[PDB]
């Protein structure tokens, strides 16, 4: 994944924990050779894998859970460190923001285009309801889908119950969410 | 499940969509032979996993979005239906209802004895965090769970936002929610 992703991670974790941890963390996942992560340099997935089994040891916190706190931190993250206008664009609500999605990724993928982003389709079940589908190139990363809906609903001061009701990890086509809203 | 189950679902189907639909519901899922259901019979737990199976296909909306919304109404059902007194018993916060469910669910069994309780078991991660263990005798539930605790924010007014992380579903032991509440 872009440098960007391994930068918010490296960021969430010094922050709420420590430096002195997240070196700990670093080393653990075998990247205590290099010095700082590059925002814009393509990184293979495993460096972000590693440094999630790396923190879920080191924090004794089970994976999915650094997943979801992660997705929530992007959100916010990401508002933060040059991509705020690109945020506020995706839309004012939850619904428009997945809709956006696709499009936002779009954008995302001109600036540099080894971005492998995933795809959210919607099926609006009502004013407040809907099932998302998320297809992605990357495996167990809807932990972090999870986080991401719930940072979506504080970015928006939307109450969101998502609950995952299909399974990739299993080798079910994509994973699926029943999402119910504000 | 005891009678109590069913005659929420149906007032909940009645009240939010009509009783021109409920019968259609209660058709579909070749229930017509029941007139009215009765609160402190013990049902076949078919009986509901159908009214959940055809109230998706007549609204049009999957089962786990009706049963997270089932969830919500129950605290509030049972508050108004006779275990007013009885919820208000088991506290007056979330981490503490949830608890103080495990013996709420003994009061029940002695009303009556045939109660299949499931076992919430709460790990305390600080004072605004919990890891909760649901255990089942029941599949299919996990989204009402969702539902419930969602429902017990509403009545604690309290924000509340639960992430699965664990699925009973997919073959492990028991459903694992992770929980914030303010
Ligand atoms: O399943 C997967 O394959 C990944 C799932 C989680 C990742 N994000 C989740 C998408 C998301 C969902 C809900 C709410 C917000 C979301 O994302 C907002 C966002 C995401 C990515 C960027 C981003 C910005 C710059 C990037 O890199 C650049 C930019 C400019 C020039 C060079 C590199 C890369 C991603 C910005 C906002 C987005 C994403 C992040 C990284 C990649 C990637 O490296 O392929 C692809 C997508
Ligand atoms: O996993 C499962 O197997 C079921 C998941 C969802 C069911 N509820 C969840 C409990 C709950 C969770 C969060 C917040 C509040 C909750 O419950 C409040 C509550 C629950 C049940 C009753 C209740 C009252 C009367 C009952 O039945 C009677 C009463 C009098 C005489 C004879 C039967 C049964 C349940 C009242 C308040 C409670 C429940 C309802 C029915 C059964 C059962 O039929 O075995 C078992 C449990």
């Amino acid at each position: 994944m872009y440098g960007l992703v391994n930068k918010a991670i490296q960021d969430m974790i010094s922050k709420h924990h420590g430096e002195d941890t997240w070196e700990a963390i670093k080393q653990k996942a075998g990247l205590e050779d290099i010095d700082f992560f590059v925002g814009m340099e393509a990184y293979s997935d495993d460096v972000t894998y590693h440094l999630v089994g790396a923190a879920s040891e080191v924090l004794g916190k089970p994976a999915e859970e650094l997943l979801i706190a992660f997705g929530e931190y992007w959100v916010t993250y990401t508002s933060e460190e040059g991509y705020g206008e690109l945020l506020a664009s995706a839309g004012d609500s939850l619904p428009e923001f997945m809709e956006n999605l696709d499009n936002l990724h779009a954008r995302v993928g001109l600036s540099f285009p080894q971005l492998r982003p995933p795809a959210f389709e919607c099926q609006h079940t009502s004013s407040k309801s809907m099932e998302l589908h998320y297809q992605s190139t990357r495996a167990g990363l809807a932990p972090m889908v999870l986080g991401l809906l719930h940072g979506l609903g504080k970015r928006f001061q939307t109450k969101v119950e998502v609950t995952q009701t299909a399974f990739r990890e299993t080798g079910e086509d994509h994973d699926i969410f029943s999402i119910k809203y504000e």
